[PDB]
């Protein structure tokens, strides 16, 4: 259930910017990264008493 | 540019798992996170001498 | 009998310079071009009474 | 740089079909002709919207 | 020019019947055997004043 | 069963080099000759303790 | 630390009996199966107050 | 026949992790377990249409 990335555009980016192919399992791991980022965003909004996940709730300072 | 996440499923997961809405720019920064994961993947693959970004090249331990 | 081009290096050139794949039948047509160029080189050397095909005998002014 | 022709078979074809030797730089310019055919092939494929250099993209009618 | 054997089916036969791999140069030698067999078949038909190579013109009594 | 020769190129070589046609069963027996060469190749490789049928295992001196 | 299967003989068995290749990660999973079987054998001997793992302590009734 | 486990490391793991000795036929049945896992792996791969026994073909959930 639920693939959260747009496969064709991810592949195009990796081909265009990196001159590489993309494994199918790569798409799966990226989808799981999105899942984890949204779950943390929801916990970050709830800890602030808001009802909307905002860009500031998406934490990528470890990126 | 370029939306790399499936917006409808991101919103559906956030509403279904946290009851919240999803701001517009949340999609934007989720997409930026994908771009960065993909570009690190290309660097990981290049350092392995490979031409394919594989699951092993996408590290999401910090998320 | 006789493939006259170095397949792996032709493919690498097209991938590197053109960001493209190479069909197997492409290698065949390039080999036939080499065959035609050598046959004309031999006729060009013979018309000059020489026993050696030289660079000047390889005509690519139609290129 | 980069030799794109199979030198031993080029020499063997020239000796076997014309009884002649093959100068060193004959290989060099045969290789240059390959580079040019490949680069025109990439342009032909791009104008077709393709990502693969195919036999149809290598025109050797003038040779 | 001209590979006269069907590579994939030759490899399958050697793998299936002999439990072995097949070198690429093996395919070349088999193609040359076919070339020699057809050239002799043409000489055998011509010596009989026929215009068609037939099975009887393919001599493998030395096999 | 199994056609092991490239019929179109066999016919083209026979018409181009001898001006003749090629009967149907000529292909069949050419294919049988391939089967026999391959099976002798497997025996040659086995007697060398190898697992790969190589050019050295295909003897076509008698043809 | 510790590869518990004899790689070359496992590969030979799969090639001989199954006519197949063996992935390197296959050897790893088999080693882990051996590790799990010995750990259970030790618990089975201890539960009987013995100091020696015996064949009867190696349980493969789920096999 | 054929010992498929590394006896010295099996014994060392059993002595180091349980302080016990290892009977002779324990090695024998550990080896039989390997044979059976490999033969099920071949069946799993065949049902996938593959020619390689991979990690996915070795199921050790029941152990």
């Amino acid at each position: 259930a639920e693939v959260l990335v747009v496969t064709s555009k991810v592949k195009k980016l990796i081909k265009e910017k990196g001159q590489m192919n993309t494994s199918a399992e790569t798409i799966d791991v990226l989808s799981k990264a999105i899942e984890q980022l949204c779950l943390k965003g929801v916990e970050s909004a709830k800890a602030d008493g808001r009802k909307t996940v905002m860009a500031r709730d998406i934490v990528i300072d470890h990126l």
